[PDB]
């Protein structure tokens, strides 16, 4: 049953494969993003602003861990 974390960790990784320095805007690399089965999927189990905040969560670790 794992698709809760894989799917994630790769949507997880979408962000951080586009959202390097943080300095983006989350609607921006969803544009990007939405190119990819993988931010697809993820918003599709879970949702577009989860997906956002979870763009969020890996901003905050890019400004500060």
């Amino acid at each position: 049953s794992q698709q809760i974390a894989t799917a994630k960790d790769k949507y997880e990784w979408l962000v951080s494969r586009i959202v390097k320095n943080h300095n983006e805007n989350w609607l921006s690399v969803s544009r990007k993003m939405q190119a990819s089965p993988e931010y697809q999927d993820y918003v599709y189990l879970e949702g577009t602003q989860k997906a956002k905040k979870l763009f969020l969560q890996h901003i905050h670790r890019l400004k500060h861990e």
